[PDB]
């Protein structure tokens, strides 16, 4: 059977090689940009390569093993470090300057703890279907016994920090039920080892590929004329019989089968035309489901002036702006003596800083920092990065996130094929979507339902 | 029977109303603050009355009669006018001076309200029990094929007028199925009238209530002992035989049933302890509904310096920052001479603010309006009033809003009673919530379920 993968990601290259395995080996691999890897991929900051998209292996040291974390940290030994989380309330600052005292903060954060596990328990007793579903807010608002959820500067970064900074959307607009208590974690483990090696988390995606596609003896680089780089899928047209690909440079591909992996951002723009329109109701799971955006932006500057040592990865700004601004991280560790933070955002605040220039945002940050450090002779940033996802027509945003509203039948539709055509991507993961992890395995999990077809003749979904 | 009614604004007196007009009129309303009207009140600000709350008789010339319309323009002939948002697209101002090109913004007005009329039609086609609801934001990126809703400074401020104007949260957290189309303007019509009448809009509850309520041949003021004001309720004990209700003052009373009319963001609260608790299935219905937060933030100056003309009444400032300060609104035809300027926020803004002071707040509006005056010397404001109903422990918020999950046997356990404890009040409308004239009807329907019951032992 002839197939054609779509897009040289994490899923695509994972689905590809589980096909390779059950000895599918006539496949075509199509990826758009001059490089396979997609969300995980570094760039060259001010002279160190740092991470645009993903960064952690997240879940570890669990009942399971996260799948990804053997080969980071054993078979290719990426650098890396476990972040350590325990030190926050030390690191929140005020809007006008100076950190709250830590006690205070401790408080604060051990009471939104406890309403979380309190929404770990009733979420266990919702209804299998999602249908008794609600956003963590509503959860929140029920044990807090208040018409709001977080509202002050410090208990509202600190709501940020414990879920945009993870889900990359608010609490308002994520499902209880299928975030809290989060799969990644219960399965693999609390921690989150972070990487930062010159080669990239993207060498776990090299590594893959590498295991059926041929290399270079001297380079390495993959020279398998069965995946093809800087080739944009624009059409599908799939039958009884077949489907056929086109590219925008015109090149006209067919095959038995389709396996889909790009973005769920990417399906929601319409890059790519199905030719029959897919049906209704896949169109409507798609776009019922969130595509989210979480913009790492990185300033360089010519010397230090915020804390190092223990306990001072990780700080907190306590906008009165809800999400502005507000999770930071140096680097003692991962980029010694370089001098760079990086600080978070997302959502909202992500598109509206793709939108305008990095000067600017490099003047409002500034303002922020100078707040924070009112003692200090804080320095303009020399150089700034802001990633833009949302942007890039090849992605549409960095990570799906399960909004309230999408039930258990409706993430099956989104993840279901439709004849020849099959899906994968973190966005069919269904217990880990959003994460490198959850990739890798609705990789494997998409080719087995195409083997099944293809092999045994099992060709009906659910 | 004994009816103990908590709270004064339009659902209480109106249900109140409707017990007497059965013939119970062994009644004790317990208001907490000092007034009666709830969230219909007026206040002096810049030497004339302007309203903290509600100010629009909402859905007005359609295929029913609205019911406040007739109190409001014919029995009180409260001063109103009709709004007119026709020509919002030559109102739109730029982040950073002046206003867009009218036919550009046009055309993004009209993008949207395709968008959300092929929403309507969705709508629609959604099954009863809500299990295919999505938020309006879904359906907009639905609608649009795209991975967000509106997203530029422009579009963005369309859409808050659009929506958050109308209900305080965004489309992303609202559920389409009970918003879109609105039962408000489909039945009563599209049209709306903004009161500006020195007795305020609250004149509609002062009327009702001296319908039945005995007040003094001079004065005119109620002065019924039936009606009990800065009688703050904490603490509501039943059992199947009756209830106690005590207020903060210490009183303690008795009778046979109560109807709550306090907010829903009251309930969500805890000011009010009920004994014993109420059950998991109310407690859950009542905080998964949300209570939105409006707030109105009037400005006076020593001189206009703003447009003032056909079509000026309402302007928008499309902020990069989403909502930031967008929804204004000049007087020219309700307070004329009054220099006074009238700009919206909700949710978000509205919670920061209300934190923060009142110059913070002025000075924060005095820069948007110098950016967006750039030509003129606009003179800072001399006085403003930032309205702060969700710190107010009688309100918690301004409205109830209807967020996507929760579908209508979940809305409609609000409204169902616990025992002999009844419930009444906007966010107990069966399809109204959110309006005056929903706070008006649910008070005659809660009255009404209470009396079947309690009269005719037909619950
Ligand atoms: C408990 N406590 C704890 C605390 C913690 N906190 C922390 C923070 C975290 N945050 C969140 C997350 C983030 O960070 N990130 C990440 C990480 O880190 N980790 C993980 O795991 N993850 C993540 N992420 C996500 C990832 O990356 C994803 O999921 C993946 O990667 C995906 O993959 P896939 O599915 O395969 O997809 P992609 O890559 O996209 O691929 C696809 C492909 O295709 C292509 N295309 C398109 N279109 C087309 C094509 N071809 C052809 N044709 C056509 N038409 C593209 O190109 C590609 O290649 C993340 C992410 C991101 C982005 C970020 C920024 C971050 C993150
Ligand atoms: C087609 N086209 C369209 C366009 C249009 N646009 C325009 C805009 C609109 N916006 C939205 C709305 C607003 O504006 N507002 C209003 C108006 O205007 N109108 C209407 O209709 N409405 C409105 N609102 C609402 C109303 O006001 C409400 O709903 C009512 O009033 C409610 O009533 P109820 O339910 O009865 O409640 P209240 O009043 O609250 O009452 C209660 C009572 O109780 C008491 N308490 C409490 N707690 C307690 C007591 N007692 C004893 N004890 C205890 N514990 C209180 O005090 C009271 O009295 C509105 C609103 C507002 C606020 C605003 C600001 C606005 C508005
Ligand atoms: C990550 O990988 C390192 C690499 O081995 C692990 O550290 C080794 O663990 C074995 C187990 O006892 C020791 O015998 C080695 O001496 C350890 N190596 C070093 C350099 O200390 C480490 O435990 C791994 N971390 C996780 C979380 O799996
Ligand atoms: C609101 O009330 C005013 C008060 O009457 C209405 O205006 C009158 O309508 C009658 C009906 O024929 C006329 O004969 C009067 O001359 C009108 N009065 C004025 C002052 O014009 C008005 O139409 C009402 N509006 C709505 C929407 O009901």
């Amino acid at each position: 059977p002839r197939v054609i993968v779509v897009g040289a990601g994490m899923s695509g290259i994972s689905a590809a090689k589980r096909l390779s395995e059950a000895g599918i080996t006539d496949l075509l691999i199509l990826e758009a940009t001059d490089h396979i890897g997609g969300r995980m991929h570094k760039t060259n900051f001010a002279g160190i390569n740092v991470e645009l998209g993903a960064n952690w292996v997240e879940g570890v040291n669990g009942g399971k093993m996260n799948p990804i974390w053997p080969i980071v940290n054993s078979t290719l030994k990426l650098r890396n470090f476990r972040s350590d989380f325990d030190y926050l309330a030390q690191n929140v600052y005020k809007e006008d300057g100076g950190v709250y005292d830590e006690d205070y903060v401790q408080k604060r954060i051990e009471l939104a703890d406890s309403v979380e596990e309190m929404g770990e328990k009733l979420s266990a007793t919702l209804h299998a279907s999602g249908r008794d579903d609600m956003s963590i807010l509503a959860m929140q608002r029920l044990n807090e016994h208040q018409p709001n959820g977080p509202a002050t500067p410090v208990d509202m970064v600190v709501d940020y920090y414990k879920f945009d900074y993870e889900f990359a959307e608010p609490p308002r607009v994520t499902s209880l039920q299928n975030t809290v208590p989060l799969a990644t974690f219960s399965d693999f483990g609390d921690d989150v080892y972070f990487v930062a090696d010159q080669r990239g988390y993207e060498a776990v995606v090299y590594y893959l590929a590498g295991q059926y596609l041929k290399t270079d003896d001297k380079s390495g680089k993959i020279v398998d004329p069965r995946l093809q780089l800087n080739k944009v899928v624009r059409e599908i047209k799939y039958s009884p019989g077949g489907v056929t690909v086109k590219t925008e440079d015109n090149s006209v591909y067919s095959a038995d089968y389709v396996m889909v992996s790009a973005s769920l951002g990417v399906l929601q723009s319409d890059l790519i035309q199905f030719k029959p329109k897919l049906p209704t109701w896949k169109v409507r799971a798609i776009y019922q489901f969130d595509m989210a955006v979480y913009t790492k932006i990185f300033l360089k500057f010519p010397r230090k002036f915020w804390p190092e040592g223990k306990g001072r990865e990780f700080f907190l700004y306590a906008s009165s702006r809800r999400g502005y601004y507000g999770v930071w991280q140096e680097f003692e560790k991962q980029y010694p003596d370089a001098n760079v933070l990086l600080v978070t955002v997302t959502d909202e605040e992500s598109r509206r800083i793709e939108q305008q220039s990095d000067e600017q945002t490099k003047a409002e940050i500034m303002q922020v920092l100078r707040k924070m450090f009112p003692g200090k002779d804080v320095p303009d940033a020399t150089d700034i990065l802001v990633p833009r996802w949302w942007s890039d027509r090849f992605y549409k945003g960095t990570f799906s996130n399960w909004p309230v509203g999408v039930n258990r039948y409706e993430y099956d539709q989104l993840r279901a094929p439709v004849g020849r055509v099959y899906f994968t991507g973190e966005h069919t993961s269904e217990h880990y979507n959003g994460y490198v992890h959850g990739a890798y395995l609705s990789g494997i999990d998409s080719a087995e339902i195409l083997i099944n077809c293809a092999q045994k003749k099992m060709c009906k979904y659910h």
